[PDB]
This record gives C-alpha cells, sequence and structure tokens, in this order.
C-alpha cells in the first residue's frame, strides 16, 4: 500500500438518526473504502456531550451544541482505511451544508451548520482522542 | 395506525460485515419503514454464540454455526416499526439464499444457508428473548 492506514471517529448526529439515514450514510463510508471497525447507537447525556466537546466549554455556541447533540440518539462509529481522517471528511463535505459539495453527506442530509448530519475527526491526533473517549480499545 | 408496533433483533452476520454491507443492509431496513432503535458491532465469544443459540445445542449444525457466528465481528441491532417481525423477514428473504426472492438481503448478499448475511427473529416471542439477550432495556 501507499498511505498509512488510519482510524477516525464518526457520529451520525441526532437529526440524521431521526430521519433514518444511518444505513445510507454508512454505505457511503463503506463504498469509499472505509471499514466500520466499531459502532454503537447511543443516547448522549449532557455530561456525555460536554465531556466530548470539553475543548469548547467557554465558547458561545457550546450550550446549543450540547442541547442538540443530546436531543436524540446518535450513532458513534470508528472508521478505518487508508488516509481515513482526510477521506472521511471528504465524504462528509464542508462542516457548513451551504458550502458543501454535491453528493456529500452534509449536502444531502443536512440544512444548517447547527445540525449538519455528521461529525468527523478533523485530525489524526483528535481522532485518537475522540475515539478513545467513546470506545475502549477492546471494543474495536 | 393499523398494525401493532413491534421490535425485532437483527444480526448482520460476519460474512456481510467482512464484505462491508452494513450500511446497505441498514438502508434496506430504514427504506422499508423500520427504525433502528438500538445497535452495536460486536465480536461474539463462543459462549456468546452458544448462549444465543442455546435452543439448538443438541443439534447437528450447532458447532459449525457457533464457529461461523464467531469467525468475525457481527452487528446486532433492534428494529422497530409496524409489523416489525414479519416485515423484517420479508426484507431478508428466505433463510436459504437459493430459495430467496430477488432484491432481498439473503439474495443479494449471501450464497449459502450456512452463511446467509443476516439473522432475523422469526416470532414476536423470540424477538423478545433475542432482543433481551443482547440489549439492556436502558440501551434502547
Amino acid at each position: 500500500e501507499f498511505m498509512a492506514i488510519e482510524r477516525t471517529l464518526s457520529i451520525v448526529k441526532p437529526d440524521a438518526v431521526s430521519k433514518n439515514h444511518i444505513g445510507e450514510i454508512f454505505a457511503r463510508f463503506e463504498k469509499a473504502g472505509l471499514k466500520i471497525v466499531a459502532t454503537k447507537m447511543k443516547h448522549l447525556s449532557q455530561a456525555d456531550a460536554e465531556g466530548f466537546y470539553a475543548e469548547h466549554k467557554e465558547r458561545g455556541f457550546f450550550g446549543d451544541l450540547v442541547a442538540f447533540m443530546t436531543s436524540g440518539p446518535v450513532v458513534v462509529s470508528v472508521l478505518e482505511g487508508e488516509n481515513a481522517v482526510l477521506a472521511h471528511r471528504e465524504i462528509l463535505g464542508a462542516t457548513n451544508p451551504k458550502e458543501a459539495a454535491p453528493g456529500t453527506i452534509r449536502a444531502d442530509f443536512a440544512v444548517s451548520i447547527d445540525e449538519n448530519a455528521a461529525h468527523g475527526s478533523d485530525s489524526v491526533a483528535s481522532a485518537e482522542r475522540e475515539i478513545a473517549y467513546f470506545f475502549a480499545d477492546n471494543e474495536i
């Protein structure tokens, strides 16, 4: 092979979970060569959401963020493949559905940046943190 | 509504998990009106498999069954919708891929009855048992 095989965290956010887009979104991962090496549907508690987005507790958007990310069940998943992080974010599209490319998850399943269907790790380093927060290594 | 809303257990068996058909299979559930109200990828231990298929421990096929169902990771999921049990089994098709209808999961993702891509509860009563074996009720 050619690119390092990486692991990245996926969260199908509550909007997309309530609109039954899990399989569809999953399929797009799989189609693009990413493998699902862990996954679980979870109802986040406030403490769950806060702890995960701890890095932004002092931020303006934090409160609304936490309320949304706990408004309904999410699916957290670990994807794995060559160049996983960057290639995940390419399937998702820009964080803002307005700015996102055609045929991306953010373009087809999300309307606003407040509720953008999916979370992807933006870095290998954060992917390591973000993955370790939701999954024991045994669980993968 | 018209039919009782039921809950049924889904296992994407290891063949289909290794061939990256989760999203695709999930999508077919969702498309057909079934909602995923719980799910997790799990590597079954022998004791896991045996305990779940306990009803057939004295059967000829049991050993091969257990070895397959523990040969790779599976996804266990709880589906919910009107007439969930019977409508699940309709999307899956006949347990035997040979006898299964076009456009069913067993037809498109499975070759033999030994490795038939997916498990579905065949009854409301078993669905209650099968669901309670893999999921705490909190978890749903």
